[PDB]
């Protein structure tokens, strides 16, 4: 039943009524119960209707605490990202770095030649990203699919303990310029992702269906060996590039999606993703949660070279959701076995 819906694990676009709008989880158990998961990811175009901000012309003065300079190494569609903080900036500031000669958008035609020129230029003259900006520019008044307070059952980790993550349940704002990347991962703890771009030029997705995850994972780990001796999940550091042709090459599955301002991406549990900015832009972003989320939770697979990474206590979840598992999940026997094409069980409705 879960099969037969995009049995293609397709990216698929939906365009909500100002109704369906309105309630959140239940969109996207909606677009679950279409087969949007088993792409991974998910565009979700907003109605016309909509707006987060009034307008976005007091910006200029808005700071970026630690810009990161982007440095790539590598050769034949495999690449490791380096970053090199800068020091502190404005956004006018780094809008006229951005949109100077040095750095602005090469012309083209089709969609398909700034691509080519991405992957053969992704070495040279490294970019300056604004990226992980404590913020939002929701006005505090919008209340359909506000990034700043979601309301699923995420909030239970910061609820019952008081913890804030930056980023993963709080937002995160990101100023790209052209050719600034991120590289291939899934979100921490394997969560739902929400993606809002607010303006400026587009952004580009890649996207592997997480019934196909793991292929990548091996390949991963094939062509650097390195990494994967000392970090038993080191495509969460998210230095990792891998270009489309050497996925093709290797008969690993993928889509391809660009993303416009005003648009949103939900990316989905254990989706594989990666892409690069267009040119100067800005976007928002946080992860959420589903009841489907709790078993990838539970399940997911750290970084393990790091004290500093992200861990969510699942230990609540379960006693809560899961109880007559509880028992079982906390002296290790839990085997449950997660089916990525099943939607989350709230698609009922
Ligand atoms: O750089 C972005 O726009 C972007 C896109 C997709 N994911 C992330 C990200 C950063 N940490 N977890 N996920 C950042
Ligand atoms: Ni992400
Ligand atoms: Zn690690």
């Amino acid at each position: 039943e879960s099969e037969t819906l995009n049995p293609s694990a397709r990216i698929m676009t939906f365009y909500p009524t100002m109704e369906e709008f309105r309630n959140f989880s239940r969109y996207i158990a909606y677009i679950e119960s279409q087969g949007a998961h088993r792409a991974g990811l998910a565009k979700v175009v907003p109605p016309k209707e909509w707006k987060p901000r009034a307008s976005y012309d007091d910006i200029d003065d808005l700071v970026i605490p630690a810009p990161i300079q982007q440095l790539v190494t590598g050769q034949s569609g495999l690449f490791t990202q380096y970053n090199i903080q800068k020091k502190a900036m404005t956004v006018r500031e780094f809008r006229k770095i951005a949109n100077s000669d040095k750095y602005c958008t090469p012309r083209y035609s089709e969609f398909e030649e700034l691509e080519r020129k991405y992957w053969k230029n992704l070495t040279f003259n490294p970019p300056i990203y604004g990226a992980d900006v404590n913020g939002t520019l929701y006005e505090k008044h919008v209340d359909e699919w506000n990034i700043g307070r979601l309301r699923t059952i995420l909030d239970l980790v910061e609820k019952e303990s008081g913890i804030t993550i930056e980023g993963v349940n709080t937002p995160y704002l990101y100023f790209g310029m052209w050719k600034t990347s991120f590289a291939w991962h899934t979100e921490d703890m394997d969560l739902y992702s929400i993606n809002y771009l607010h303006f400026g030029e587009p952004k580009s997705w890649y996207s592997v269906p997480p019934e196909h995850g793991k292929r990548l994972e091996r390949l991963a780990k094939g062509f650097f060996p390195g990494s994967a001796q000392s970090c038993e999940a080191f495509l969460r550091h998210k230095m990792t590039l891998i270009s489309p042709l050497m996925l093709k090459k290797y008969g690993i599955p993928f889509d391809k999606v660009t993303q416009e301002a005003g648009e949103f991406m939900i990316t989905f549990p254990y989706g594989y993703h990666a892409g690069f900015n267009h040119g100067f832009n800005c976007a928002e972003s946080t992860n959420f949660a589903t009841r489907r989320w709790i078993e990838y939770g539970k399940q997911a697979v750290l970084c393990s070279c790091r004290k500093d990474m992200v861990k969510i206590s699942m230990d609540v979840f379960v006693r809560k959701f899961q109880p007559e598992r509880y028992k079982l999940w906390k002296a290790g026997k839990d085997n449950t076995v997660i089916d990525h094409t099943l939607p989350t069980p709230e698609a009922a409705e």
